[PDB]
């Protein structure tokens, strides 16, 4: 089966909800740099960053290796609470299996996003890998 | 026969239409980053990004390999629909035959473009290849 | 004979006018990104971008390779007419002999310039080569 | 025992306080480029910049090497004093042992950050190192 | 004899005046991107851009190679006259001997600067080389 | 003996004052790009740009090579006076010894800065090198 990008995104979100029942996990249309959490719990936004596709490796078939980029951004008022939450995410997400992916979820980087509206924001960037197989 | 750039983008556009009838496919002058869809349907803007020409290869004839960049950008309110739509562009367009091109259409990258006017925007960037042959 | 830059630009313009009698061809002081055509004919602006000089090949003579960059930008109202216009330039200019240059004209790239003042703009970037020979 | 990022920041801050009792050391949600100190002392803001994770090294297990970036920014009215305090930060933090890290704290770079609100600002960027080990 | 930077600039300026008596040659404090001449004669602004010094060759003496950058910008109302003038500078300056320099003046690049206040502007970038020898 | 950054800045300053008594030499918190001198004397601003520390060279001792960047900026009304003063800086500063540094002062580059407030500005960028040794 081919990968459905949204399913990969939901897998990350659901694993996070299961291991962290007291976190508000969203897949939002709003950028995490500015997003305002409404709940009384630690808030994490899941975002699909994009993909880079490698050329077909000298093959008759249009088959391409795809590297998927996904971010999870913690948004909480205190700096210390944001850093603790960040440790929870990587411990929750590093190495999990993703559907229709050819290897586990890998950690790429963590970065400070900002402090807009008095919420401290830190992002964990991750990568997944899959094979795009063109219709014939 | 020499490649007609407009024919290549019409092929990409026609292919998308036949496979995705509820999509509103445009070849526009406005940048997909700021374009505001009129109406409610899923919107896709097809755009010819340009070409890079390799040097002739130590020969008497002026023959140049040409790499053609084309983008298809989804523009919709909900990000879940944007991602679903991007999956549809990808299986519709990957590996298709293009008139007077050297190889099938190849996928290059997918990227989040933005959320201007509250429309989530995702672009699928693709490449075509042809051989430019100078007149003698 | 030393290469006369304006003569090279003139060769491009003339060639273009002879093969495209209904195009309005200019060597203007105004940037093609902002230029607004006075008529309804397909308009092309020809421009000298600059040169890069290679350092002398370490000989008792100060002789330097020079790579001239030249743009031709089509300025037309509809996006599809712009694309068709680019095709005409490529076919017209690719591989022509330029006066006092070491080789034919080579294509370099095609890029979307923009859509200011209701005119779609595409540029064809080209290169020419000559030997700068310093005086005694 | 996996690393707790906040512990690493606390260790750097505590080390600084103990060796520099006249300094005002914070772990703030405010960027050190703009922060306006409320006092006459030497103010130092500690910040967790982020991390980069190397790929697992051809191993079945998801084990990733983590490089942690941390800054300590001095904020002092006169430059002479900012430079002196910067020297003190080096001497205090360079080569120290950090909890659950696989090597001592390393210095990376120092840079002038600005003079906002008439307080000279220099940052000391440092790196810590640890091994991220995915839960199986 | 140590190189006097101003003497190099003066040599370039004087050489230009002698071979081009109708040009107006200046060494100005104003950037040639914005300078506005009164009148429509060919104006040329000479400017010392800066130098790059190579590390001493790991020998017992602090001896550093110095690559000097100098620009000559033509400021002319009509584009075709700006190009003819640019050809004139290159023929006048390419290969000339400069006081206390270890080699002739070399051309580096030609670049379109802009069309501010209705004057076309092209810069000819050139390099000179000398040997900086440290005192004791 | 550990390297004291302010002391290196002072040595540069003092060396300049001894060889150039009519220059007004400062260590200021104002960026030499906008600083407005009062008086007729040639003004030079000395600034500590920052440092880069190389990793400890495969040793079990935190010892790190430090490359220090320092700028000296000439601020003078006339272009020719600024250029002459730049020559005086380079002749005064190149290759002098610095306290607790492992080699002489090296010139890196010279750059034109700007002409703000009718003062022509040029900077000489230099590097010192030292060895940072961590406390046990
Ligand atoms: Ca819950
Ligand atoms: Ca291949
Ligand atoms: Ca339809
Ligand atoms: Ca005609
Ligand atoms: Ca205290
Ligand atoms: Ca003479
Ligand atoms: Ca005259
Ligand atoms: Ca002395
Ligand atoms: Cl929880
Ligand atoms: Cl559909
Ligand atoms: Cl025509
Ligand atoms: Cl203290
Ligand atoms: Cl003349
Ligand atoms: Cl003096």
């Amino acid at each position: 089966n081919a990968m459905e990008t949204l399913s990969v995104i939901h897998t990350v979100a659901n694993r996070l909800r299961e291991l962290n029942p007291d976190m508000d996990i969203h897949i939002s249309s709003t950028d995490a740099k500015v997003y305002i959490p409404t709940g009384q719990q630690v808030t994490v936004l899941i975002h699909y960053c994009g993909s880079v596709f490698a050329e077909p490796e000298n093959t008759d078939a249009t088959v391409q290796k795809q590297l998927i980029r996904i971010s999870a951004t913690v948004i909480v008022p205190q700096i210390s609470d944001a850093i603790n939450a960040l440790d929870r995410l990587r411990r929750s997400l590093g190495g999990i299996e993703l559907p229709d992916c050819d290897r586990p979820l890998w950690l790429e980087s963590e970065k400070y996003i900002g402090d807009a509206a008095n919420f401290c924001r830190y992002a964990l960037d991750m990568t997944a890998s899959t094979l795009f197989i063109a219709e014939q």
